[PDB]
C-alpha cells in the first residue's frame, strides 16, 4: 500500500497528518480530475478525527479511495 509512502512525500508538516491542503494539492498535483468537492466530501469524510487533516488509518483508506 503506497498510501504511507504517498503520505510521507506529502508530510508537509513532517506531523503523521496532512490537510486537505495537502491531500488538495496531493489531488490537484497528482490526480488533477478530482474535483475539489470530491476531495473536499471525500477529506471531510476520511478526515474522521475532526483534526482538519488526513491522519494514519484514515490516510491509507484516504488512498484507498484508489490505489
Amino acid at each position: 500500500s503506497s498510501a504511507k509512502r504517498v503520505f510521507e512525500k506529502f508530510d508537509k508538516n513532517k506531523d503523521g497528518k496532512l490537510s486537505l491542503d495537502e491531500f488538495r494539492e496531493v489531488a490537484l498535483a497528482f490526480s488533477p480530475y478530482f474535483t475539489q468537492e470530491d476531495i473536499v466530501k471525500f477529506f471531510e469524510e476520511i478526515d474522521v478525527d475532526g483534526n482538519g487533516e488526513l491522519n494514519a488509518d484514515e490516510f491509507t483508506s484516504c488512498i484507498e479511495k484508489m490505489l
